[PDB]
């Protein structure tokens, strides 16, 4: 509760069960990777880029998510405009993901990888389209269900979108390389 | 401002330009990993790993930001606390460390790469020691130079969190696999 008044074991405590459910579905990204072995020996350039496609989901997923938690709270927005917020997002969504494609796309270019350039300008499109969606929907799953999101909404929105950014990304190399 | 009456393109054009911002930093992870390249090649389920590490980073650092966020918003700690949070979050660190690893090294074994066990759980108690520190330390340290950790934290966290995780974990892995 206090934090001035508790201890590291009990500060241990206190934070541990919260971050173990998080592992334990972060473990499944691992087990996706395993599955795409096959693309990753062939291609190695494919694990270089990784990070930054599953950070760019999580970026724009926390950003649509703030927004979204805002306007609840202000009474801007209510539980029944999920409808009209999903369609109006999957517009964003897309500006976005055609913009920092183009940004990473350049960058494979500049890394001197052709074989990446459909595969890692398709998958930032798709990746960041989706994370947006799913940051602007928890808002409203939570608050439906009683959830105030300060410790949740992160990193579900993190954890969600790698999960998901993976499933698209090699998803998107095994079709375009094999 | 209001999202209610902002349009697609008004709501790109305000949300664009600190994703841009965000992306051209997290291509860093690109060339850290090119710069490992060998590494990968001589073990294809390094690239396994990547997203838990990293993702279990992000969660404990921004876990232990937002406590301290908190607790110098309701005021239990003020700017010149930071010595004895620093003191304390290293032990809650090594016992966070420890717990998570135990956990992902069962993972590991579970995948059938028992070279990589003490590569992957050394790392994670490195990578979740450290970027606890990193969370608690930014709310004091913005807030010192005239920023609100609030609103910048959550994805500042998280591109720290996976640049020093990725430079520990590949760095460990020269050293026991190379
Ligand atoms: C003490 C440590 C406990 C943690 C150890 C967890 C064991 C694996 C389960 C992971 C659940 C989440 C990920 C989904 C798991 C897919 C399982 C898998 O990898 O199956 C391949 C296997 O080799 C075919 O027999
Ligand atoms: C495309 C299929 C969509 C359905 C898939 C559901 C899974 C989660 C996705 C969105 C809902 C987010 C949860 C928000 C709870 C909304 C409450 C609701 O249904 O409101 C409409 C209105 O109130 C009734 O009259
Ligand atoms: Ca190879
Ligand atoms: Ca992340
Ligand atoms: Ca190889
Ligand atoms: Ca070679």
């Amino acid at each position: 509760l206090v934090y001035s008044e508790a201890g590291p074991v009990a500060l241990w405590l206190a934070r541990v069960r919260w971050l173990v459910i998080l592992i334990l579905t972060g473990m499944v990204t691992s087990s996706i990777l395993q599955g795409f072995e096959s693309v990753l020996e062939a291609v190695t350039a494919l694990a270089f880029y990784v990070p930054v496609l599953l950070g760019t989901g999580g970026n724009t997923g926390n950003q649509s998510a703030t927004l979204i938690i805002r306007a609840l709270a202000t009474r801007d927005l209510d539980l029944r405009d999920w409808r009209r917020v999903f369609l109006k997002e999957m517009g964003v969504g897309l500006l976005l993901g055609l913009t920092l494609s183009f940004l990473l796309v350049g960058k494979v270019y500049w890394d001197g990888h052709p074989l990446l350039l459909p595969v890692v300008g398709v998958s930032l499109v798709l990746i960041v389209f989706f994370a947006n969606l799913v940051g602007a929907m928890l808002p409203f799953l939570l608050r439906r269900l009683g959830v105030d999101p300060a410790l949740v909404s992160n990193p579900l929105v993190a954890t969600l979108s790698d999960v998901t950014g993976l499933l698209i990304y090699l998803s998107v190399a095994r079709l375009l390389l094999e």
